[PDB]
C-alpha cells in the first residue's frame, strides 16, 4: 500500500524500516538500468526492461566490482568505505527512503557516491538516507554507477568502450527519478543532486554536460569539483591507459575491436588486479580510469565550458574539509603512519612533494617547495608533515574547487561555500591527519543522532543544523530559513563563506586565497612556459 | 713636524684641526695618482710622480665628475650626499686623520665612498674621520676613484679604455697606504677597507680580485656586496653601454679607437648629461658604468670564485639596514613621495615590481609578486608600499649579501653579521622611508658625538658602541674584547647575527632566509628556463 508502488518499469514493494524511535519507507535495490554484463561491459547503459510481478525491494543491491583496500584489515577507517554486499558486474541500482507518511510533492535529493571513479557503493552505513529523509521530510535517493575499467575504458571512437559509461549510469539514473519519483511522492522538478570527492565531480560534471541539465533542478558538490587534476583525462590518455590495460593482460592491441574482445574475455577481477599499472607516474590522489573529456558528454573543454557559461544556471552550494590530504598521504607517501604522528623528514618531504605533483617538472616541484616550506625550521618534522598535507588537499580538492566557484558563480544563480573544520570525538584516526577527507557525509547524513555512535551532544546539535542547511537549499535554492544567523551568498566581490563546526557560525572571506592563487595562476602558467 | 711628513712621493703639511674639546691631526687631499685627464681619460690610473717642495694638505680635495642630484633642491637629506667641493677630472686624492701625539704603528681604516659607482665624495660631512680617529686612536684614510663613465666605460680588448679603472684607483690608493702610511704612524700590516654600498661592494671586489688581495689585511662591507645585481656587468653590456654612449653624442662607431677619441675630446659634463640614456631598461637600483668581469680585475664569474674560495681568506664583519630599498622608490617608482605616507595602489605596485626587477620576464614578475602580495588584503596600500619597500632592499642588497656571507665563511676565518634597525630621532626623511640605505654611516663616524647635532644620549652611546666595534674588529679580527655582551661569530651552521640599535643586543640566526632563498635559488632558476 505505502509500500507497494507501481512505476513505470513495474511494480516495486519496499520495507517499513525503524529510525529514530519511528519509522519510515524503505525501497532498496530497484533496477534503472539492464545489467551490463557479457557483451554489454565498457557499453552505455540500456533502459532497464519492464518486469511482470513484484520486484523485492526490502535489501541492499549488490555493489559494483572494484578494487577492495586491504592495507588496514579489519580496520574500521578504512573497512567502513569498502563494499559491504557482494560484488558483480550486475549492480545498476538505486535506493529511495520516504518519509511516512508519504508525502505529496516533496523536494529529492539524489546522493552520487565517491571514491575516486574506481571504487564506491551505495550501500555504506555513512551513506544510510533515513535520518535525512525522516528528520528533513525529504524523499532521498542513492544511486549507483560502475567504476574502474568497467565504467570508465575509453577508446574514443568506438561505440563498443566509448569511455564515460559510468557517468551515463548516473545521468539513466536521474532519467529514472525524473520519469518515476512522483510515484514515491517525490517532486521531480525540485530534485538536487549531492555527492563527496568524485561524486562532487560528477554533480559538477553534470551541470556542464547538456544532457544532464534537464534532469536535477540544483547541486551540492562536497570535496570535489570537476575541474579537478584527477577526475578526467584526454582522449588520448584514455586510449593509452586502455591499450596498456590490454597489453597487462595479454590481449591482441591491433584494433579496438580485437582489445575489447579480450577484455570482455576476462574475469572481472583480472582486470582490477592490473589497474594500478596503466597509471603514467607514480602519484597518490591519480586514479586509472575516470572520465574522458570527449567532445560528447563533454562538448569542450572543461575550462572554456567554465569561461564561456556553458553549463546549467542554478544555485549551487559546495565545500571543502581542513585536512583533505591526509589519508592520501597515508596511503602512498614515505614516513607516514596511522599508528604514529608521522613526523616527516625533510627527505620525504621533498619524495612527497614529487608524488604529488607528479606533473611538474623540477622547477615547478622547487616553486611548491619553496610555497610550503618554512626556511627557518625546514627540520621541523611537524611543520613538514602539515606542509604536505595541505599540498595534496590544496591542489587535489580546495584549490580546484575555488576555481570552480568562482567561474560559476560569474553566471550561476546562487553559490553557498562551506568550510567543514569538525574533528568527530570518536574519530578513529590519529588527531595528524584532521578533518578528514569524506569525514563530513557522517554528518551531512544525521549519524550523531544515533546515541548508539557515542558523539557529543554539540555533534547531534551540528549535524541538525547542517542537515537543515543542506534540505533547506534543496527545497528553496538558500540554505536559510527566512527570520532567525544567516549563511551569505558567496558572491564575485566579496568571496564570503561560513565555518561548519561546533561553534556559532563566523564568516570568513577569500577561502585559501593566497595557496590558490599559486595553485590556479601561478604554478599552471609555469609548467606551460617552461 | 707632528704635521710635516715626508713621503715616497714627496712632503706633505698637514692641520691641526678640533675634535670633540681636543686636537688631531689632518692630512687633507694628498695625490695618490696622476691626474687622468687629456688621454688619460678611462686609462688605468698612474703613479704620481713625486713633487718637490711642500705639498699643503690642510684643503680637501677637488671631487671626481659625476651626476648632481637636483631632484630636491636645497634639501639637506638629499644635499647631504652630493659633491661639496668643485668637481673636476683632477680628483685623484686622499684624506687621513691621525691621533696626536702621532702613535707608533697603530690599526689602519681606509674608507670607500659609495654612491652606485657613478656618483660619491671622499668629502661628504658624514665621512669626516676625525671622531673615528680620535675616538678609538685609529689612522682614518678615505681615498676616491673616478665614477661613471670616466671610471667605468668599458671597451674589453681596448688597452684605452679596457673598464674597471675606479676599481684601479681605489687599488693605487690601497697601494699608497701601503708604501706610506707608516710615515703617519699607521701599521701597513694592519689595515682594515670599508665601505658602504657601492663602496661595500668594491670592499668585496678587493677580496675577490688577485691584485687587491696582498693591500689590505681585514674587510667591512656595509649594505653592499660585490654580487650585487647592480654592481657589475659582462663585457659585452660594458661595450653596448659605450657604443650607446658614443650614438648619444654622433660618435663615428666603426672602432673603439675612433670611439674614445670622440668621448676624450668631449667636456665631461657632456657625458654626464647623456649616462642615463645607455641603460637598457626603465629601473631603479640600476647604474649605467659599474665594474666589468673582465678576466683581468675578477679572472673569473663572481659565482665561481665565490664557490672555489679563490678569494683572500681573513675576517670580515659586515651587515645591512632595515629599509635599504626606501629612497630608490621615492627616486624613481610612482606613488611614491617624501611629503605623504606614500600610499601604493595595486597598479602603481605591479609598475614598481617591473622597475625594480628590470631584467625579468613575464613568469618571473609574477613569481615577484606572488611572494610579496597579500592576496587577503591585496588593496592595503601601506602593505603595498612595504612590500615594494623589501622588494627593492631584499633583491638589490640584502640577498646578495646573505648569498656573499653564506660563501664567503666557508672558506674565511670569521664572519660578524649585523641587522641596523635604528631610525635616527633627528631623521629628515618621512616616517615610511624607515631605516634608510647609507643612514647606518653617521653611527660608524661618530657624528652623534657631537652635540650641536642633537641626537639623543641613547643614540651616542649606540654611536659609540658601533666604532668600538669597527674598531676593535679593525684592530684585533674580533669586535668583541675579551672581556664584559658578545657578539658572536657567523657560522655555517648556526648563521647568527646581532641587531644594532639602542636597546639591549639580541642575537638571532638566518638573515631574512625566506624571502632570499626566492631570490638566490629560485628565482634565478626561474629566469634561466625556456
Ligand atoms: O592505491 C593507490 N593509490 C591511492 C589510493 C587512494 C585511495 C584509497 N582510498 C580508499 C577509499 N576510502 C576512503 C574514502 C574516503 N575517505 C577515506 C578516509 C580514510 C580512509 C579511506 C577513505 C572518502 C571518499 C570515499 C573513499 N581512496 N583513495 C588515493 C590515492 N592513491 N596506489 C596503488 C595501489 C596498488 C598498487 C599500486 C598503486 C600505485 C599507484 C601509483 C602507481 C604505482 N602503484 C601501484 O602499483
Ligand atoms: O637617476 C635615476 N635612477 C636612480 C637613481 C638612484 C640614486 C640616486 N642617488 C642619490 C645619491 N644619494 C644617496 C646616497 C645614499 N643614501 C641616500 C638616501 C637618501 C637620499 C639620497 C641618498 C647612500 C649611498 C650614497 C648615496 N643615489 N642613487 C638610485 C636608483 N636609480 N634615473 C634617471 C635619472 C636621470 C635620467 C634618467 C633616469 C632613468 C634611468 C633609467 C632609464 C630612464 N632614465 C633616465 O632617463
Ligand atoms: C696652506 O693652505 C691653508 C688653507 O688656505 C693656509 O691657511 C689659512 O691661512 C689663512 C691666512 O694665511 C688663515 O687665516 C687660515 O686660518 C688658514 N686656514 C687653515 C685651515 O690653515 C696656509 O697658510 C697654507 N700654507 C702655505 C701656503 O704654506
Ligand atoms: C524479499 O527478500 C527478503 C530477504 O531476501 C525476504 O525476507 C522477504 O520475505 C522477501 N519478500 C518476498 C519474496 O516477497
Ligand atoms: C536569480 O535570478 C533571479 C531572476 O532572474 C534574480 O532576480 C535574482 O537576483 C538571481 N539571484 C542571484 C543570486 O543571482
Ligand atoms: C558507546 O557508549 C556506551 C556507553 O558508555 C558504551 O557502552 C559503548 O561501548 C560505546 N561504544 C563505542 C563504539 O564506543
Ligand atoms: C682562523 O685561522 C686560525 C689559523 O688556522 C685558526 O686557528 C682559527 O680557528 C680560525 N678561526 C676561525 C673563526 O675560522
Ligand atoms: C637643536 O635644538 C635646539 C633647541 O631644541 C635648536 O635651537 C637648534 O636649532 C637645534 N639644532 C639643529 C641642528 O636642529
Ligand atoms: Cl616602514
Amino acid at each position: 500500500s505505502e509500500l507497494l508502488v507501481n512505476t513505470k518499469s513495474g511494480k516495486v514493494m519496499g520495507t517499513r524500516v525503524p529510525v529514530l524511535s519511528s519509522h519510515i519507507s524503505a525501497f532498496l535495490g530497484i533496477p534503472f538500468a539492464e545489467p551490463p554484463v557479457g557483451n554489454m561491459r565498457f557499453r552505455r547503459p540500456e533502459p532497464k526492461k519492464p518486469w511482470s510481478g513484484v520486484w523485492n525491494a526490502s535489501t541492499y543491491p549488490n555493489n559494483c566490482q572494484q578494487y577492495v583496500d586491504e592495507q588496514f584489515p579489519g580496520f574500521s577507517g578504512s573497512e567502513m568505505w569498502n563494499p559491504n554486499r557482494e560484488m558483480s558486474e550486475d549492480c545498476l541500482y538505486l535506493n529511495i527512503w520516504v518519509p511516512s507518511p508519504r508525502p505529496k510533492s516533496t523536494t529529492v535529493m539524489v546522493w552520487i557516491y565517491g571514491g575516486g571513479f574506481y571504487s564506491g557503493s551505495s550501500t555504506l552505513d555513512v551513506y544510510n538516507g533515513k535520518y535525512l529523509a525522516y528528520t528533513e521530510e525529504v524523499v532521498l535517493v542513492s544511486l549507483s554507477y560502475r567504476v574502474g575499467a568497467f565504467g570508465f575504458l575509453a577508446l574514443h571512437g568506438s561505440q563498443e568502450a566509448p569511455g564515460n559509461v559510468g557517468l551515463l549510469d548516473q545521468r539513466m539514473a536521474l532519467q529514472w527519478v525524473h520519469d518515476n519519483i512522483q510515484f514515491f511522492g517525490g517532486d521531480p522538478k525540485t530534485v538536487t543532486i549531492f555527492g563527496e570527492s568524485a561524486g562532487g565531480a560528477s554533480v559538477g560534471m553534470h551541470i556542464l554536460s547538456p544532457g544532464s541539465r534537464d534532469l536535477f533542478r540544483r547541486a551540492i558538490l562536497q570535496s570535489g569539483s570537476p575541474n579537478c587534476p584527477w577526475a578526467s583525462v584526454s582522449v588520448a590518455e584514455g586510449r593509452r591507459r586502455a591499450v596498456e590495460l590490454g597489453r597487462n593482460l595479454n590481449c591482441n592491441l591491433n584494433s579496438d575491436e580485437e582489445l575489447i574482445h579480450c577484455l570482455r574475455e576476462k574475469k572481472p577481477q583480472e582486470l582490477i588486479d592490473v589497474e594500478w599499472n596503466v597509471l603514467p607516474f607514480d602519484s597518490i590522489f591519480r586514479f586509472s580510469f575516470v572520465p574522458v573529456i570527449d567532445g560528447e558528454f563533454f562538448p569542450t573543454s572543461l575550462e572554456s565550458m567554465l569561461n564561456s557559461g556553458n553549463f546549467k544556471k542554478t544555485q549551487i552550494l559546495l565545500g571543502v574539509n581542513k585536512d583533505e590530504g591526509s589519508f592520501f598521504l597515508l596511503y602512498g607517501a614515505p614516513g607516514f603512519s596511522k599508528d604514529s604522528e608521522s613526523k616527516i623528514s625533510r627527505e620525504d618531504f621533498m619524495s612527497g612533494v614529487k608524488l604529488s605533483v607528479p606533473h611538474a617538472n623540477d622547477l615547478g616541484l622547487d616553486a611548491v617547495t619553496l610555497q610550503y616550506t618554512d626556511w627557518m625550521d625546514d627540520n621541523n618534522g611537524i611543520k613538514n608533515r602539515d606542509g604536505l598535507d595541505d599540498i595534496v588537499g590544496d591542489h587535489n580538492v580546495i584549490c580546484p574547487l575555488m576555481h570552480f566557484v568562482n567561474k560559476y558563480t560569474k553566471f550561476g544563480n546562487g553559490t553557498y561555500l562551506y568550510f567543514f573544520n569538525h574533528r568527530a570525538s570518536n574519530l578513529v584516526w590519529p588527531e595528524w591527519m584532521g578533518v578528514i577527507h569524506g569525514y563530513e557525509i557522517e554528518f551531512v547524513f544525521g549519524l550523531p543522532l544515533v546515541k548508539e555512535l557515542n558523539y557529543t551532544a554539540e555533534e547531534e546539535a551540528l549535524s541538525r543544523r547542517i542537515m537543515h542547511y543542506w534540505a533547506t537549499f534543496a527545497k528553496t535554492g538558500n540554505p536559510n530559513e527566512p527570520h532567525s544567523s544567516k549563511w551569505p551568498l558567496f558572491t564575485t566581490k566579496e568571496q564570503k563563506f561560513i565555518d561548519l563546526n561546533t561553534e556559532p557560525m563566523k564568516v570568513h572571506q577569500r577561502l585559501r586565497v593566497q595557496m590558490c592563487v599559486f595553485w590556479n595562476q601561478f604554478l599552471p602558467k609555469l609548467l606551460n612556459a617552461t
